[PDB]
């Protein structure tokens, strides 16, 4: 039961980034330029140490990272101060232990470029906007909020990610609306019933490994670096792969409301506000974050397949009919968004 404070401190990660017998330079991927970090701004060329590259616009930005449409098809620039040669070494093992089948779930690195006070990631691209994004969206329709019938479409492929992620024993850190990302692939979606299809997760800055560790380790930080909080976090419990337990129930809390979720303890349990009586499949619901936010110890973790089936018994009951036309109404929505 060995114990680490913070596993997003930089001398810890310097350090199990140096000590590796597979340096992240090593990689074949991964170039070191001894110069500063170039000037990248929107509609500007520049190359990218060999190859010219062209910037043509600002798709996002986060806490850490500024992402650009770039061109020579297109793909994508995410450029950070400091470096942040963790993000490809996470990504880079992801890629390995994962099934090659399950690899289009998550965004791709093609290479990275270390610069002494920055790095610049060149990766897939994904063209039709964030989670969040598309949770707005709704917001100015009649609707306000995301279909249900697609809110459980979105949370049954999250579980099924997170699962798989997990099996590589690695935490992404992070799950939020900013960090889900609609491609092609949701566009092209034809089969319901396959899971790997229409959702892709990004942003592993926060990422951890947890093979580097001892067995059975456990985290005691109070916060992810952003701020970010989870349940065992507030409590001041140890935890491991809960947080990202929290952070499906998060995103898929927003996806139901539209508004981040916030926590309150009432008897004896854990629960979100305002989980009102007109809400459709109120038990189904209650009984979904019951599970994802109560967990008793790093050792019982909910079973992330019978949640998943929990919420397909529902969608098949009531879904399985009227979700091409919810699909098609939110492609409409994307295509809007994206023309301006
Ligand atoms: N592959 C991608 N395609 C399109 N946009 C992206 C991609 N990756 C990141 N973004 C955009 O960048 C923003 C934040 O990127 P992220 O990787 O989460 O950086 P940070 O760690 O700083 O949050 C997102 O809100 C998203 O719009
Ligand atoms: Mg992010």
């Amino acid at each position: 039961n060995f114990i680490v404070g913070n596993p997003w401190d930089d001398k810890l990660i310097f350090k199990l980034l140096s000590g590796l017998s597979k340096p992240v330079s090593s990689y074949p991927n991964t170039f070191e330029w001894q110069c500063k970090l170039p000037a990248i701004k929107p509609k500007t060329e520049f190359q990218l140490g060999s190859k010219l590259v062209y910037v043509h616009h600002l798709l996002g930005e986060g806490a850490f990272a500024q992402v650009y449409e770039a061109t020579q098809q297109k793909f994508v620039l995410k450029v950070q101060k400091p470096a942040n040669p963790w993000e490809f070494y996470i990504g880079t093992q992801l890629m390995e232990r994962l099934k090659p089948s399950m690899q289009h779930m998550f965004m791709k690195f093609y290479s990275a470029h270390l610069f002494q006070n920055g790095s610049v990631l060149v990766g897939e691209l994904y063209s039709y906007g964030t989670l969040l994004n598309a949770i707005n969206l709704y917001k100015n329709t009649p609707e306000k909020v995301m279909p249900q019938g697609l809110v459980i479409s979105f949370a049954m492929r999250m579980l099924y990610m997170i699962e798989q992620v997990h099996d590589c024993e690695i935490i992404h850190g992070d799950i939020k609306p900013d960090n889900f990302i609609l491609g092609n692939g949701f566009l092209e979606q034809d089969d319901e019933d396959d899971l790997s299809a229409g959702l892709a997760l990004i942003d592993l800055g926060q990422s951890i490994d947890m093979k580097l560790f001892p067995k059975g380790t456990i985290f005691t930080a109070k916060c992810e670096t952003s701020g970010f909080q989870c349940v065992e976090m507030l409590s001041n419990k140890p935890w491991n792969y809960q947080i990202d337990y929290f952070g499906v129930a998060a995103t898929v809390y927003c996806m139901l409301f539209g508004t981040y979720m916030k926590v309150k303890n009432e008897g004896g349990e854990c629960k979100p506000e305002g989980l009102f009586r007109r809400l459709p499949h109120l038990d189904m619901w209650n009984e979904f974050f019951h599970v994802m936010l109560n967990i008793p110890d790093c050792h019982h973790l909910p079973s992330l397949d019978l949640l998943r089936q929990k919420l397909k018994k529902v969608f098949q009951q009531h879904y399985t009919n009227k979700i091409r036309a919810l699909r098609n109404r939110l492609i409409v929505l994307l295509l809007e968004c994206k023309r301006s």
